[PDB]
């Protein structure tokens, strides 16, 4: 935790990134390495807690945290930049000549590898989306952690009374009783999955969110997207199992995904 | 896993090789057959992409191209093991050879493994991308090898897109390569064409003293690296026709080949 702490003059704020949709995150200069940084600033339990869970992270696919600032405020988290932005972004302004179906593949791999990470380290992260992973040099995809959360005891984690979430990408388990799960993160990867092989289209196009929990429970689901292959749009549907325990695990999911990719 | 999955104790490493042009690839043991072997590990290329490496390999079997020999795939450090070709690379091979044996008719003979090679390739959808002296390898009597290590699956005939933002080797890259990123076996081709000349010319630095930033604007205007003292008419045309700006208008690696194998058996 002190190897971590570094002094907030080390480096040179910026303007905040992807256009403020993270909130109080900026582009930043590591002075001593010239090096570009993405800086979270400011609630203090929270985010002293989210910094400590991030000082415990190592793995290639997920974001690496370099520094923090947690002595006195303003509080700093110091993380490694990605020079590419969002996923979401990215698939929405690339060239799919060159963004095609394996490097679709080669995405999703390398998202699934950072999930079963989590998973076998009882973290879940709660809000697994295109708009929060990242993208770097050679087609590298990097998932956001900040805000994930340790599992305790149980499989499950109930979410503070009256939290808000994202409709379209949440399990409905997690919309009817706001309960949380490694299984409600798959359920958000199908969506992701289905942003990837639309190129980051917005999901359940034009239909009432008032209607996503009912729709669901009736069994409808997102159709497959054109170009999509039919063995990634069936995993789609298996993250979508109804049922949570039916959803395929991270390993499981991975192993498909690096089997289609390595074949590819 | 499958037949390809082999001990990590199965290895003893030694030394780095190549000094370290390749990265981390090292000369090894595999103890039980007291064999020299040559493996590529991990330390941190992102994994997907090297496991995918090993993947296509599994798939390659040629006389000219590099064998695999087992895969360490299971948990890190991962491993690649090849067999080992114990004169290293051909460009430092054709530098510090003594000419009077690598003398024209071996010269040929190169250019006719590689060919057969790069012909097994195009008839089974892959493509290179790297194609230059420094990846192709010796063995005893002369015998050469196209590292196979980077392959991409391609139906020949399409086209892939390198990322945005990639560098190339640009003295071996084909035009359309240069100017849109895009690679086929036509532009495995071209690069063919440089390898020609390097193998000619005994490993000298294609298009010497030349701004590199200028390399594709005499390209666009028609310039083409000078016919190499001795080098046959029947070979410089091979090389020129393998640098035709259209990739359209390139010969393909069966008729490149079957041109070699004709002029070394007539040797
Ligand atoms: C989703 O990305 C992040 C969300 C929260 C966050 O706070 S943390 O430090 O506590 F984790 C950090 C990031 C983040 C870490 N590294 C990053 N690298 C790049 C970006 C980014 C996302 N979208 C757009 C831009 C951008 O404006 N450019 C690349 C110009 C940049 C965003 C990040
Ligand atoms: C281009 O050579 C290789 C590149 C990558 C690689 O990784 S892998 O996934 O394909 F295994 C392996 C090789 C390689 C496979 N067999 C080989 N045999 C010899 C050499 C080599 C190249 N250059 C110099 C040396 C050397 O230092 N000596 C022979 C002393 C040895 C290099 C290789």
């Amino acid at each position: 935790y002190d190897k971590w702490e570094m002094e907030r003059t080390d480096i040179t704020m910026k303007h905040k990134l992807g256009g403020g949709q993270y909130g109080e995150v900026y582009e930043g200069v590591w002075k001593k390495y010239s090096l570009t940084v993405a800086v979270k600033t400011l609630e203090v339990e929270e985010f002293l807690k989210e910094a400590a869970v991030m000082k415990e992270i190592k793995h290639p696919n997920l974001v690496q945290l370099l520094g923090v600032c947690t002595r006195e405020p303003p509080f700093y988290i110091i993380t490694e930049f990605m020079t590419y932005g969002n996923l979401l972004d990215y698939l929405r302004e690339c060239n799919r000549q060159e963004v095609n179906a394996v490097v679709l593949l080669y995405m999703a791999t390398q998202i699934s590898s950072a999930m079963e990470y989590l998973e076998k380290k009882n973290f879940i992260h709660r809000d697994l989306a295109a708009r929060n992973c990242l993208v770097g040099e050679n087609h590298l995809v990097k998932v956001a952690d900040f805000g994930l959360s340790r599992l305790m005891t149980g499989d499950t984690y109930t979410a503070h009374a009256g939290a808000k979430f994202p409709i379209k990408w949440t399990a409905p388990e997690s919309l009817a009783y706001n309960k949380f799960s490694i299984k409600s993160d798959v359920w958000a990867f199908g969506v992701l999955l289905w942003e990837i092989a639309t190129y980051g289209m917005s999901p359940y196009p034009g239909i009432d969110l008032s209607q996503v929990y009912e729709l669901l429970e009736k069994d409808y689901r997102m159709e497959r997207p054109e170009g999509c292959p039919e063995k990634v749009y069936e995993l789609m549907r298996a993250c979508w199992q109804w049922n949570p325990s039916d959803r395929p695990s991270f390993a499981e999911i991975h192993q498909a995904f690096e089997t289609m990719f390595q074949e590819s």
